[PDB]
């Protein structure tokens, strides 16, 4: 019994959401940004993918010249990182 070689880390909902709470503290967050909805969209995925989402979100902001990032940038990033939905 047990994964004696392939050790894949998997944090809880709050645990993984904290990763976004942390890595978002450098970019201008909007007046009512919802990160809860974002973490709920990421099943299985580890913190490495979450860091990718944080980066890709800023990319989505820059193309629309957004100085303050919204939830849209993050969820669009999630869809771009996991690449499940087409």
């Amino acid at each position: 019994m047990g994964h004696h070689h392939h050790h894949h880390s998997h944090p809880n909902e709050e645990a993984r959401l904290d990763i976004l709470k942390i890595h978002s503290r450098k970019m201008n967050l909007t007046r009512g940004i919802n990160l809860r909805k974002i973490a709920e969209l990421m099943p299985g995925a580890s913190g490495a993918e979450v860091k990718g989402v944080c980066t890709e979100a800023g990319m989505y902001a820059l193309r629309e010249r957004r100085v303050h990032v919204t939830q849209e940038d993050f969820e669009m990033a999630v869809a771009k990182v996991m690449q499940k939905d087409s």
